[PDB]
């Protein structure tokens, strides 16, 4: 009921714009001034990340990336703001993420550092765990 | 396959979008610097307004407003591009617009300008009179 090239095209779309947010508020953070992009649209862009109708063509169009890049340090290395950790971390954590996205992405290596990041809350640093530990599980089962 | 809530989020996003460029490209122009929003957005957003899953719910929304504010003067009175123009009358006519819709946003307002501005294209002219014509239809028959 959706059509195929629909579902693609609101990925690609995503995926952009997620883009458009991580450069926009990195050149603001690098000209000495807040980044608001993404605590501005982490709850709408959660939301649709967590679509189950759009995550395989999201996940196929490597939107771990995007995920990974919002998590990572700002130029002048603090960190985004934890209500943006959070929810990313809930949604890598729902996300039906498999070993062949791990393999091809970085994003494990991000949350990795999350869970031994000793200026991580016990509460992210917990969640970065468990998604670890979940990951270790699909890299490895038989 | 896409859940009532992702459908009315997505709808949503798309409204606010085409609201945001609309301002950004209106603020622009009142500078003195050349709107470039609209032109750099109206294929991706045109494709979108144009899915068939979506489009109930966009109508339903007044995206039909955001479509005429689109379709409007610039502060400095010039009009959109060319492309823009031509590429939201063919969304309006692919669109399933019912007699409801019409009623309560004003877009027919903008098209019956274009039908009659002798400022406009033949072919615009033309798809706007026909446009015209079929929301006549729809209006009234039994
Ligand atoms: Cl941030
Ligand atoms: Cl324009």
């Amino acid at each position: 009921h959706m059509d195929p090239g629909t579902v693609l095209e609101i990925s690609r779309s995503l995926k952009k714009r997620m883009q458009d947010i991580l450069k926009k508020d990195n050149a603001n953070n690098l000209e000495g001034r807040p980044a608001t992009g993404k605590i501005e649209n982490v709850e709408e862009i959660s939301d649709i990340l967590m679509s189950k109708a759009l995550q395989e063509s999201l996940l196929d169009e490597g939107i771990l990336d995007e995920i990974k890049g919002w998590l990572e340090p700002l130029p002048d290395k603090s960190m985004p703001n934890i209500k943006i950790r959070k929810r990313l971390l809930d949604v890598l954590k729902t996300m039906k993420i498999h070993k062949e996205h791990l393999v091809t992405s970085g994003v494990g290596k991000i949350v990795y550092f999350y869970s031994i990041n000793p200026k991580e809350s016990k509460e992210v640093r917990a969640s970065a765990k468990a998604l670890v530990q979940k990951w270790t599980n699909e890299v490895f089962k038989p």
